[PDB]
């Protein structure tokens, strides 16, 4: 019963259990699960979510194919998930028409020239995270980074979405940063696909009505009491064409402060760990940084898209640990890509984990060395064997902001602080067996002023 | 022979004569041609050029379909004229997905960001227009407005697209001013259009090889040699996906000269013929420019758009002159929208010229009452009768260009000057008669300075 399918088509894959599948092998998380199959079978293999079956892929080529090629055509929506109620409007999650209707009205949002109004206000909040750090770095005590920039990337959300500026590490008690911090389901949904329409009926969502009903509530007493900020970018929007509605414009808000919350601050975590595991790096990026801004200048747009070794050092980490993990699309039609017949329903899937730790693309995989995307070396790498953040007209439509935000706190941080592993810094690193990729033990690090 | 298409349909018109059609009826031009048959005939109504039936439509819904509706999929490209030669390429020139690909490629290139940052240069010319407008101001001498306006014109595009800084008044013997300025062939075409592609494989095309190769050769200059002009937009674009080729982009760089010069040019002397003729028009908007800008102080874009007196005249102005006097779409398959059949083949026409003097959807339609436009009574237009950029996916692109760079030149113009009639302003003003929609004797009015 559906088990019989990559059998049938001549992939290999590992043997499936009755109703469970696969999933059986996610004890050691997905990523390691991923780099296995990838030994043991080779360049295609096929596994089971379940009774869902799931494809995977490591040709470039048709790599290119699912993501740009036949994406508007066959493979154009996401694996489905749920239960969503009225989120089922976020562009993340929206379908077909409906997501490239949102994609459009959203693309604008996302220009290089909204993004340079956005840096005086991301630029605001690195001040404060350098006076937060400095109260940690003038008392002796070991910081956790995930508390110090979460804080961050918090404060940037509430100002470059929705113009609420707080400094979430000394004002708690707002009732936005309250909110926004609240923000085995998911393994059983995944063995349980068919209780997906019960849950939405009984009106029952993954994010809970407690927040959805206030950031609802909040944001029309934003819009009916009103710039720069990605709510007022929405909102001249709704002034495919059919304009962003009311509900719509709510649900693109809270798929906004989930990257760039956890996102940003996570990955923040990862290049400091590896900048203070490795002197070097961090001493040179501190020289490129004074070098462009000298007597610890503002970071401008233009300033740090002019630092190289800072982008070498964010691309590197990136490949490390690609939070995404996997690029996934849902098979629509009955298609045969680079002389592969791929049947309808059946989720193609791209380990970008296991692609980027590769020995056959990249030299020495488990290493920190930022000199392979130097411009003498960033040629030789394929962006569809290293898609940090996805590729084709799907990619992540965050991409600039996320960088533009990362560097921004990187370079004020940098300028003032140096980091220096702990006794208690987990070395090496471990990576969570769970469904977010984030280090299994906090990372803490010796914070001294410069 | 192709002459019996309206009659089987039932669609009333003029008979039309053999191999010629009723092109004999432009006698007068086509915007009284359309005018006339929008009487005799009703709301719509066929005529034939030549052997190219051509089915004209007055209905809001009905010019909705084809110009919103049924664009992609039906009523995408306009008539095919030639020969063009290389210019196939050109955005208004191309046809489906060659089309909708230069469209996407040249979107993000008229946005309200990259309007904001052309103000500045658009605004250094309209100093440099009252300058010479003040040299035949100080002496009494009847003004031109049409070598006036289009110095101005010129100098706008020649730096706002490539960035060359010309006084067109003062410096002709400029490669680039002598050359752009080069700038009963088509009534044989409309006749003889199966003689266009003997044209084409004998290499000729409706511009001149000497201006082409010479743009051609002083874009691969400017190219090769490198900001905020049209020029580097499109170069950080090629930096549908496939990126702008080499001999795309000339092309449209020509496009842009061609509209630019010429519809900003002429709309501003219709503009300053109906302030001349309307003192109190003219006085009321110099008053609002005062309160907006005291102290003749410089326009923004911000205080361009602030002002709705401005906008009002620009609107009503544009209403009494579409430059564009018509609105055409090739149908392209056997559709029936409306419950009106048209047949594979038929030009969609939308006479915008007749419309906007309708007595039925305007009171006094000759008349210039600005108050048409006013926040009061804009609403009760529709926005399928009153065209003067188009509707749909495919209408002007350079809208909000054309609008902002004519309000800056009127702002400073009615800054500094008063306009008043001469005795050989030919009152009243008479269109000519050719194919463009511009004064049949050139405007002359009095300049006096405040
Ligand atoms: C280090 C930071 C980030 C990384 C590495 C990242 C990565 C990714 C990846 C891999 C995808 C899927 C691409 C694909 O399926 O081909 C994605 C999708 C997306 N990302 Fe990000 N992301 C980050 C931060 C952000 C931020 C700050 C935003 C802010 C809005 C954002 C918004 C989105 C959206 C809306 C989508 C879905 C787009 C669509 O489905 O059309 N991301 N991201
Ligand atoms: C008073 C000034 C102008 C007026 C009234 C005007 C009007 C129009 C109209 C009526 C159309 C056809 C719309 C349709 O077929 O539905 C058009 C097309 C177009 N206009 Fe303008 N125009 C002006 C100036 C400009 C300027 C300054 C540019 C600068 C680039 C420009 C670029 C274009 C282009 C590229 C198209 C064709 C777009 C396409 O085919 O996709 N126009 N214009
Ligand atoms: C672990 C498990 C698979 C059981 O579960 C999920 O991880 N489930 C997701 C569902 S679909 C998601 C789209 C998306 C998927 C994968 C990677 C990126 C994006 C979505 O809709 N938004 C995500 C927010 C935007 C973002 C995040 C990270 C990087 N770039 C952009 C995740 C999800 C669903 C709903 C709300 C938040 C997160
Ligand atoms: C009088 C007659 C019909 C025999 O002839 C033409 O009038 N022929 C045109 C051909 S198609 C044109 C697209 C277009 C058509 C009509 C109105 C606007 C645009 C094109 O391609 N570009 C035009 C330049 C952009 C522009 C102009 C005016 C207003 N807004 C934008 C005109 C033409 C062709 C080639 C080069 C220049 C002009």
């Amino acid at each position: 019963h559906s088990h019989g399918l990559f059998k049938k088509l001549g992939i290999p894959g590992p043997t499936p259990l009755p109703f469970l599948g696969n999933i059986l092998s996610y004890h050691k998380g997905f990523c390691m699960f991923d780099m296995e199959c990838h030994k043991k079978y080779g360049k295609v293999w096929g596994f089971y979510d379940g009774q869902q079956p799931v494809l995977a892929i490591t040709d470039p080529d048709m790599i290119k194919t699912v993501l740009v090629k036949e994406c508007y055509s066959v493979f154009t929506n996401r694996r489905p998930f749920g239960p969503v109620g009225f989120m089922k409007s976020a562009i993340s999650i929206a379908e077909d028409e409906e997501w490239k209707r949102l994609r459009s009205l959203l693309s604008p949002t996302f220009t290089s020239g909204k993004l340079k109004e956005m840096v005086p206000i991301i630029a605001q909040y690195g001040d404060v995270l350098v006076r937060n750090l400095r109260r940690e770095a003038e008392t002796g005590k070991p910081v956790t980074l995930k508390d110090v920039f979460g804080a961050y990337s918090m404060d940037v959300i509430t100002s470059t979405s929705f113009g609420v500026n707080i400094d979430s590490l000394n004002n708690p008690q707002d009732p936005f940063v309250e909110n926004t911090k609240k923000l085995p389901f998911f393994l059983s949904i995944t063995v349980f696909p068919f209780l997906i329409p019960i849950l939405e009926v009984l009106n029952i969502c993954v994010f809970p009505r407690e927040v959805t009903n206030f950031l609802r509530k909040s944001v029309k007493r934003m819009k009916e009491s009103r710039r720069v900020d990605f709510l007022q970018l929405m909102i001249d929007s709704q002034n495919s064409h059919k304009a962003l509605s009311d509900l719509e414009l709510v649900a693109q808000s809270i798929i906004f402060i989930f990257a760039g919350y956890e996102t940003t601050s996570s990955v923040l975590s990862f290049i400091m760990y590896e900048l203070a595991t490795h002197p070097d790096v961090q001493q040179k990026l501190q020289e490129e940084i004074d070098a462009v801004l000298p007597n610890k200048a503002p970071p401008t747009y233009d300033t740090v898209l002019q630092m190289e070794y800072l982008d070498m050092v964010v691309n590197e980490t990136l490949r490390l640990f690609p939070i995404a993990m996997r690029l996934e699309r849902v098979c629509k039609k009955d298609v045969e890509i680079n002389g592969m017949f791929i049947p309808k329903g059946v989720v193609v899937m791209i380990p970008s984990y296991a692609l980027h730790r590769d020995p056959k693309y990249w030299t020495e995989p488990e290493k920190f060395l930022p000199e392979r995307f130097s411009k003498k070396n960033k040629d030789n790498i394929d962006p569809y064997i290293y898609t940090p953040f996805g590729s084709g007209p799907r990619n992540c439509i965050g991409m600039r902001f996320a960088l533009m935000n990362m560097k921004l706190a990187l370079i004020r941080v940098l300028q003032n602080f140096s980091f220096k592993p702990c006794k208690e810094t987990q070395i090496p690193l471990k990576l969570s067996l769970g469904g977010l990729l984030q280090p299994e033990k906090p990372v803490v690090l010796k914070v001294e002023s410069r």
